[PDB]
């Protein structure tokens, strides 16, 4: 049979990938073409080979690639980057998730940020477009898993059609809260809320109110580790990050507002400290918690301090 | 029938956008896929509902779109962004046109540069292009004209085919004069014999030879419509402009001919007087004449001047 | 007959095409839809006007435009250009090379950076890419002539088809030894036995491996002519070079590995001597070793000379 093929079949990558792929800070590459193949290896060891149909699997990967937008740093190359550090914290507690949870999880990610134009929830609040209408709060996350779900009702791209309507359901849901998560309006309460929850001993991951929340803290995670890798990685997606957010002080000009300076081109010169202000405030105290959570996914809050302390080293000018 | 489910139907725009189309300085906004929906906005409240048939000019708008290429400037932004200033100077002049110029008058701002490649009539010339040994003078905007025939050729593409032949022939002679009118050398001898006319008190808009020059002082406001918007606006289109300039200026030097301080980028610090020059010598004359032919185009004035002490400030070091 | 109705026909350019494409300096312009034009216009000098059918030649044409990637230097631009040269060295050395020769040299030319990501053999080989693994040695240039012979293989893209089977292998080993020639870590062994051999004179273009050899230096002339174009041309092409290898230095920073300054975008003020340096090592050995054994191709030593100049120039400040 289809299924039996599968099973005797073993997806590899080249040796350097293999081996550094386990790794938290690993960088996914300029190679485009082999992103999908990544992804696939990625959902056959954490999942298994049996846990998808490839031909279907790999139907969808490419039609979320298609449904990426080209801009500079919201794109197809941070939808796999994302899928990446949740493979790592999945293989690092593994014993913690189910199947459907392991399924869901790496296609959230990989469906997190579908459609993005690279403008913010503010900026088409702002603008009044049709999408902040629609979706109150969470406006580009709701849309996010709006495509997600249009995509997987194309024919032949239901790459969970062998599962039950139950567990398709739950599944589904999964999916939902994790894409959800991504907002970072949202991650500020969610945080604070896990800490209170830790430090009494209450925080128990057999509640299922509790587990959605230590799973939307892997999301913000998962979302941000571009601050995790290695100071060349990091300070290069700097760049593609503040591209997007530049675009958009310059269209809130065109409305008539001024930005707030994250956004502001001519205020290039406090970019050093405005990352300062970040790690501090948001970038530490997320990897800090999740480590407190999931002890393996201390190597991600290591990174993390590495890059603050190279931030400090730039406005020293050292 | 179909023309009557049309009329029962109206088109609508978010909040913000009805409200600040009606004014000139409006700007379409980073949502490329809306700009389709603002352009049948316009011909709707300028034209009607039952001007054309919604299936066939929406497959028309996407031709077109198609059609225009990916440069800095003169590219599918441009061409809705004249359409718009269009739509401003039909609507506050609304007693003055008929039917078959107010639909005319859109479509050829839509059309007026298309398959553009960035490059001045100048550069065809001296690079010995096929189309400037087919069109001796304006010969990118005989092109223009002439893809525009040709996307209205195209099956299901003709707009006007509910036209009479002889309707059919008028609007065609409208759309053509129109785009020819947008090349800046005809602008100034264009301009001149209006100002003319209209000081001697012999310009009459029941003349067909004079109605004929004042819509190409209307084509050639809404071509220079960029620094009839708010500084911010007006400012970042100038990268924009400069960017196609400089390239064809890069292009002049691969030909061994220096070119002309405007087109060259060694000399961006002369950018400030060169746009001095360029508002004192065109820009303000062409929006003090069609203000006098047409009073209520006040407001495109106004902008340019507010725009023109806006670079006396840049020269100062303000 | 087909063949009849093409040896009637003649493809001509414009005026300034015709006269200056004779000029080993000559520049192809920024017109995309011309290079096509001007391609089978040398091939039809060249070979001759029954040398390909037309229609198949065209499809060949468009589906290696087709396999040329959006990369700032190794492009669709980069292939019509290195075709051009070999056209002026054929052009200038007419009764040296067989009707195969000269249709194998200007399709491999064609062919000869196919499917070009932008990056070194070298950062492939530290990626661990599986081309890498593939080919040991000249790892692109191999892939190179594999996409050549699969665009071949495709239906009514065989352009050799009127061939006879020994004709047609000949024709293809033509095509490979040229395309592996471009690997310009083989240029330093070839040159210097070509130097010895034209010094002692053993050198002998009825020996078919010192044939092989001419040929490989022919390749490398034309592969690095941008440094034979005027100042204008060679100064803006160079600012396609280092935008790639800039690019691959922040991908070697990528793996943990610093790169060598000619790709660190850290170090563009030593561009100057960087360029210098390659000059007297590579460019200038090339074309004066071509000129000594087919001094026809003086003007591309010539122009090599006066480029170094200009670099020498700006060295100084001047
Ligand atoms: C919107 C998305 O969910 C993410 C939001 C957070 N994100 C970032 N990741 C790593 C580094 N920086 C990220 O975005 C920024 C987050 C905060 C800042 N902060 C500031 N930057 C500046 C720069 C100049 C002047 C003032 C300021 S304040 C700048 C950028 C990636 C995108
Ligand atoms: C070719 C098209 O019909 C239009 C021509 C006019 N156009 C412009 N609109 C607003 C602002 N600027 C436009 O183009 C320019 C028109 C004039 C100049 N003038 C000069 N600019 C410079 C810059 C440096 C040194 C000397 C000079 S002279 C520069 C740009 C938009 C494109
Ligand atoms: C890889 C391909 O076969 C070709 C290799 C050679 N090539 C070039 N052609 C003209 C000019 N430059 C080319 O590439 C370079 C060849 C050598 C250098 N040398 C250096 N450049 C620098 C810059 C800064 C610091 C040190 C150095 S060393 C830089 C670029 C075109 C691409
Ligand atoms: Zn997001
Ligand atoms: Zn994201
Ligand atoms: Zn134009
Ligand atoms: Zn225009
Ligand atoms: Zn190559
Ligand atoms: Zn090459």
């Amino acid at each position: 049979t289809s299924e039996e093929w599968q099973g005797l079949m073993q997806f590899t990558l080249p040796v350097r990938l293999c081996k550094e792929i386990e790794l938290f800070h690993f960088d996914i590459g300029p190679f485009e073409n082999m992103w999908p193949g990544i992804f696939v290896y990625m959902v056959h060891r954490s999942c298994g080979t049996s846990c998808f149909e490839l031909e279907k699997l790999c139907r969808f990967i490419m039609s979320v690639k298609k449904n990426y937008r080209r801009v500079p740093y919201h794109n197809w190359k941070h939808a796999v980057t994302v899928a990446h550090c949740m493979y790592a914290i999945l293989q690092n507690n593994h014993t913690l998730f189910t199947d459907l949870e392991r399924k869901g999880l790496l296609i959230a990610c990989l469906c997190h940020d579908l459609d993005h134009r690279g403008f913010s929830n503010s900026y088409l609040q702002k603008f009044d477009h049709p999408l902040a209408a629609l979706y109150s709060t969470s406006t580009m996350e709701q849309h996010h898993f709006s495509q997600t779900v249009s995509i997987l009702q194309l024919e032949g791209h239901n790459i969970f059609s062998t599962l039950s309507s139950s567990e398709y359901e739950q599944v589904l849901e999964i999916i939902r809260k994790a894409i959800i998560a991504t907002d970072l309006a949202l991650y500020f309460g969610n945080r604070k809320q896990l800490e209170e929850m830790y430090q009494t001993g209450s925080l128990n991951l057999n509640n299922q109110s509790h587990r959605d929340r230590v799973i939307g803290l892997m999301m913000t995670a998962c979302d941000l580790c571009s601050v995790t890798k290695l100071w060349p990685v990091t300070k290069l997606t700097a760049n593609d990050i503040y591209a997007e957010f530049w675009a958009e002080g310059d269209e809130m000009k065109k409305l008539g507002i001024q930005p707030i300076p994250m956004m502001d081109r001519d205020k290039k010169d406090e970019v050093p400290q405005g990352q300062l202000g970040f790690y501090n405030a948001v970038a530490i105290p997320c990897y800090t918690t999740l480590t407190q959570i999931l002890p393996p996914t201390e190597p991600l809050l290591k990174a993390c301090r590495d890059n603050l302390s190279q931030w400090e080293k730039v406005i020293r000018g050292e």
